[PDB]
């Protein structure tokens, strides 16, 4: 044996997409807020990162999070998101996954009908209540950002063969691009959807030309990761088929969080119903979250509303991670 | 927490292309040999495998390998391999792996010099030394089969757009097929390898229709898993680069050690050097195998070779897998 | 780090004393039968077990055992029992313990009503069942070896304090010597732990030598390596309670299985609570045990009487033991 | 298996005198300084302490820690100090420990000459220089606490056996009574250690009440928790060899770093060798500990010597602890 480095953490999945929490083997990160505990993750580290987001211990779909201190008075503590393409802002499927495995494992004492546990993340403090029945975790509902709609209609070039028919872009934390299918010969399912992550990836780069918009109010994204296709569902509990392509070049096996977050306006003042309805929202897997409105937030420049998704994590394994300083690949080797 | 089943296993790597080496959790596999060991690991379990090989623990290209006992005299354990495609009877890249671990760790006494270690597998006895520098184990020479060429030439259909232009095929304890990558437009980098994982696997499907040969003496195989695509290598170390699709849709990350202890026939009699040389081969990730030839068994049909591989594997975490008896993906989860 | 060696245990209690349960750190252990499985622990290895069992890691008491493969029909896994002074032939809390996590972990599948696991002591063959209320384990009832009575009164030393006169002697899986609380006066309390560790090995070694001491089947035997202490209860729910003196200088804070299966022998033929009668057997520490008289049956000299005692263990942590190859203290301490 | 907390440790033992380091069990706790760190401890929790700490988990004697966060500038990490018997201000053998696993597991960057950590005791802030030779650590200096002289002589009490008169006590990071085994008359071998625990804690007991004990700063000690027995030496390598009795009745394996940190403190201001100078402090056990005097300073009341002692930790396994919310001992037997 040898190892140099060790680093522990709980294998977690919600509704498929994976996520390694990093419990413990690295006690400080010296940050004041959790956004530069995050910068100070990016250098520093983001090599534990690439050791367990890239292969041979992680791979190309791969997703996790450190659980860190607070420093934040509320309780609780800190989390950071992290994937094969960096660091995520935001990350239900995730916000799930360790308010699941906190409360799972003895890190926040479980209250029994509803635990409430808010975490820190570098983007704003995170809500979510974690429906237990007397012994476990059954689903955490998670309160998301002020998600909206952006411009409805537009579309660009797509090559091969079309020309042809329009999209939509909204929010959700992040911005997204919606897909009705029929833009050509899609049909997502586990059978193929290799044509799917190509000819979805390749918009991501296609706009980021131009009708680039920031988020009025705060200065981050400006323009596209997170684009998504939908059409019709398999699950009958559902309504709608869809699934999501962010990056480096990854497929949501989840619905998407911060997907479901977004969309969600259409569902109001596109017609659909109005406000407080369920909303089950179902991914390639066959799986599937609800989201529901909530309080419907109008702010002066466009319409918005701060909506709650409902997911499940299962605990799928507990890692000691270890990296040869031998081994040639010792960090994230990729493909 | 929850739990019902907790399975122990050493994640390791080769060169790339990962082995989970289970360990506890199963204390006894009741079959007289490793062959129908195996069997009772097909039926029976057989989701333990697809828990660990499929997400959301396991991937796509994820491979492993159970330590079971030996009951077979001759000293050390039994292993049984399997990957996201049921159960391989030989896994070079994995007899590594297992050979690593097992002196890594205290498994088997390490003697200082080489180890040499013979673990059982369900094909025949096999026979792995174990290159250790006073502290650890630096790389690790797998003895293979008597492997040999196969009907040189041969092609079929191949669609868009050529038609055109000829293959081969050889043993290497499997069958394999073998182009030039001229056969049209590959590349073989990180960057892409889209096209030919497709275009690779389509031919496993298309061959199959006919040329079916079962190995002269014994009866499994029939026909073909097992293609390679080769042409020039990018490491000045080596010579050729080339990589091999196989088991349900899955590209070996390593060399490919069945695959390098195969088309090694041609080194001799179709030309290229004769006997004990060198040979240093490399996969996509840009990783390399030795191989040698060694001994030249001629036998009456056809000539062949009991070739020498060389490769290294590095730890890459320990794992104490829990499979949620509420958790829907249980077992394995696929695309 | 460096670590040369890594074993994999489970930390059990069942009634108090601990048991750590080896599973999988060393892949295939050779011995035909359970008994020479023992002999290749001992003259081999037994320093795992110190290693273990001895500080840092364990303490004086302190009990485990490894699960192996069976080599025997019909018997789920192997199973030996080791200790700070050596290996036992046959431990009640032990096989209780090992039964509840082979369960418990899923290492065996769980009928639901009562799931019945046969493991391979040595001393022979056990049957235990495992009570299981559709979720969790309940309780194990483990039925051990042939247990009698051996010698009757029998003979005694002087050394600290005075001559005095009768006890009496008995096998339960493992040989013994049963003393009322008078013939050496104490009385079974944690405040008088230390002079009853200290006279009890002392009486264990100068009984020893001397006596005739054997089992008639066996031939490996003829050791009477625990002493057992009674006297009338506290717990009311319970009657007479003892504690046991064995292996180096260490007492049991269970009532000890072999030890009750070994008392319950000395009485039917002693008169006294004749078959498929209650007994609750009490240690120090306030834990008790449930015995029961079966079959009769006799043994090549004399008529013995088969019992089965119940007892729960639960577990209590999960290890990945390491040794570090220049800790001075790598293998066992002592003290 | 269901088991409502878990909590993942590093199994340490430093020259004897295990230490288990609970690593991001817990993901943050609130408390200010370490102290109140403690207190958050204590007062909460205290119970993971005992679960860890009394059997069937731990034993009588047995040490350990939580590395946490700072909130403390330049300090690497948080460190609290608990036992059997409750929390310890600081622990000379517990900060090797601490400082040994945080640059042998990768927590912090090793720097090859000597690496220097700030761990934050409560106390106070400690620094340890870790030696690492190339590959690994050979041991860790720990500069600790300014320690001093306090009350000198002192008068006693008569409970078994008789009146007898003089010794001294002092502080040493934590607060202490040295005797030269003349007064009570033992001598330091295995022998008697259980007529030295159960006198050292009688001592422990009614040397307080009583006397005025208090440490000018701080002001939440005001506690004398170890008594410290010494006599000349055994192994001619070292001088002057001790034991600590302290926490519900345990003995130190090791010389106690604290305890020597006290002992040399009384030195210097009693004559006798004189800054810089060697001092070898040898256990029980055989296990010797390296002291040496440093940069004198005051404390407001008395002239104090702020004192170095060197020893060396090693790893001694991982484990992920687990309580059954069934078992009866889930938490601190304690017999
Ligand atoms: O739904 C989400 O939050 C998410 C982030 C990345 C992929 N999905
Ligand atoms: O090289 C090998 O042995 C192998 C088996 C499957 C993929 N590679
Ligand atoms: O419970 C038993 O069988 C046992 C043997 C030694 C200590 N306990
Ligand atoms: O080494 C020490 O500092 C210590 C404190 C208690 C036991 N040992």
């Amino acid at each position: 044996m040898k190892f140099s480095k060790g680093i522990h953490a709980i294998d977690s999945h919600t509704m498929g997409e994976p996520t390694r929490i990093v419990v413990g083997g690295i006690p400080q990160i010296n940050g004041e807020t959790m956004a530069d505990k995050k910068k100070y993750l990016e250098d520093n580290l983001d090599y534990v990162r690439t050791a367990l987001m890239h292969e041979p211990r992680g791979h190309n779909d791969m997703f996790g999070s450190i659980i860190t201190s607070s420093n934040n008075k509320e309780a609780d503590f800190g989390i950071i998101f992290m994937d094969g393409g960096g660091y995520l802002n935001m990350c239900g499927h995730g916000s799930i996954g360790a308010a699941t495995v906190a409360v799972e494992t003895g890190m926040v004492e479980m209250v029994e009908p509803v635990t409430n546990i808010n975490m820190e993340a570098p983007a704003g403090l995170i809500k979510a209540k974690v429906m237990v029945e007397n012994e476990k975790v059954k689903e955490v509902s998670i309160t998301n950002v002020p998600s909206f709609l952006y411009m409805e209609d537009a579309k660009l070039e797509v090559p091969s063969l079309n020309k042809t028919i329009t999209f939509d872009i909204s929010f959700g934390g992040s911005f997204f691009a919606i897909i009705h299918a029929k833009e050509l010969g899609v049909k997502v399912e586990t059978s193929q959807v290799d044509v799917l992550k190509k000819l979805g990836i390749e918009i991501r780069d296609l706009i980021n030309e131009k009708i680039k918009v920031q988020h009025p109010e705060l200065e981050h994204i400006k323009t596209v990761d997170l684009v998504e296709i939908y059409d019709e569902p398999s699950n009958p509990e559902a309504t709608y088929k869809n699934v999501v392509i962010f990056g480096q070049g990854q497929v949501d096996r989840s619905p998407c969080g911060t997907g479901t977050s977004a969309k969600l306006a259409t569902l109001y003042k596109k017609g659909h119903l109005k406000i407080d309805e369920k909303f089950v929202y179902e991914s390639i897997t066959g799986t599937m979250f609800k989201g529901r409105v909530l309080e419907e937030t109008k702010v002066g420049e466009f319409d918005a509303i701060i909506p709650e998704i409902t997911g499940g994590a299962y605990i799928t394994g507990f890692n000691h991670f270890v990296i040869d300083p031998e081994d040639p690949l010792k960090y994230g080797f990729t493909v």
